[PDB]
């Protein structure tokens, strides 16, 4: 299984959700010693975000009359939808910022839902029937949050519109076996990190 | 009152919830000929993103002995801020990109949710009062509403409404099109 990591935290060292994503690298690096690992860094640089370039080249009508322009606006976006064709597993890093995740990532997916390329859609009687072109890949989501309560059943459930919305914008394109893993209370802290590390080193021998 | 709006969409004259925003704000100024607005654009200028420069001059443990350094980390952030300090009506117009908002709004947010400023901790509490929210929305698909067939994946309006709850902004109207109702409905609100 190739691997694409994608990491959205600022932090590097002191990043928890990095961390506890490359324990997981790296414990996988070892039973499989002839898989790809390819990283991807959207927190610790900067990712464009969506400009109206962008918009007018990604949905262009007759996209193979795009002028060298515009498929230049398109480089990056082909280049890290590339990175997603060419892997088995997905694997995102980030932390929860405001209830969400780190605007890079938010970045990062909206370059890679690509109309005709990672989504497609048909005119049925007027509206769009939208249709995904990923298939066979896995995500698995490393998250790191400061406070409590934001998983299942937790009291501040609602909040949570970093991991959950990742697994519907992810699904939208094809991905819909994912994994999520928190730690939570990072400011018990060291229960909830060692848990998640354990978790992780489990996922990594299957 | 005085206004501040941001605008998220990185489109111009095309922009859908830019041009519905401006027809409110235009109508508002209308009927409160003294209005002062202010504009921050989010969605057609780079905002920056958090980086973990900004996360330690941010929560600063000791904020009073900041470096001059770290000050100029916080430079755009208390800027930011100022706006909506100094605001009684926030307007937000944004498109829904791929079920949240562009990334650039969500890094407006990430800079004026600040500790000791727009909220502290004791429990958490939000510091910013007595002003309301407008957020005129539009998304290609539809049913992402209220009640909607597709409610569950609206993580665009909604996540802002968290977010500016946090820090105390807990008046919020959404205006939203799918798919000229929203005009008329942002007409009648700009009246009172
Ligand atoms: C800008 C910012 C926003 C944050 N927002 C939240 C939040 O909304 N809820 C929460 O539980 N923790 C929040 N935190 C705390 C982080 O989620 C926590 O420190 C996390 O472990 C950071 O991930 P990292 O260790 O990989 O850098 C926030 C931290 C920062 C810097
Ligand atoms: C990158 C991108 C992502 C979008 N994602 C969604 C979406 O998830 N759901 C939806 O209903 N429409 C989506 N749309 C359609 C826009 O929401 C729609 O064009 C909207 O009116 C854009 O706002 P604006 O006119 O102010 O630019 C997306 C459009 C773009 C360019
Ligand atoms: C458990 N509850 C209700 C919570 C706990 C934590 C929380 N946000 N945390 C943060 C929010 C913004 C910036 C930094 C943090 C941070 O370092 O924690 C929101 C709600
Ligand atoms: C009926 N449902 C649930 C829907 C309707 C529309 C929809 N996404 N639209 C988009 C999604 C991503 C990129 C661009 C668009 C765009 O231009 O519309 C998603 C789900």
């Amino acid at each position: 299984s190739r691997i694409l990591a994608v990491h959205a935290s600022p932090r590097g060292e002191r990043s928890q959700s990095r961390r506890l994503a490359e324990v997981f690298l790296a414990a996988y690096r070892e039973a499989h010693p002839q898989a790809r690992v390819a990283r991807r860094e959207v927190g610790r640089v900067p990712l464009p975000a969506v400009t109206e370039a962008f918009v007018a080249a990604a949905f262009h009508p007759q996209p193979e009359q795009r002028s060298l322009a515009m498929q230049a606006d398109l480089a990056l976006s082909d280049q890290l939808v590339g990175e997603l064709f060419d892997s088995d597993l997905l694997v995102i890093s980030t932390p929860m910022y405001n209830f969400s995740v780190p605007s890079g990532l938010k970045a990062w997916i909206d370059q890679i839902v690509r109309l005709g390329v990672t989504f497609d859609f048909v005119l049925d009687n007027g509206v769009a029937q939208f249709r995904p072109l990923l298939r066979g890949k896995r995500a698995l989501i490393v998250t790191s949050r400061g406070g409590h309560g934001f998983g299942p059943g937790g009291e501040n459930q609602a909040m949570n519109h970093a991991d959950p919305w990742l697994r519907t914008a992810l699904g939208f394109i094809g991905i819909d076996e994912v994994t999520v893993v928190a730690a939570e209370g990072e400011e018990s802290f060291e229960d909830s990190c060692d848990e998640a590390e354990q978790r992780l080193l489990a996922l990594a021998r299957s």
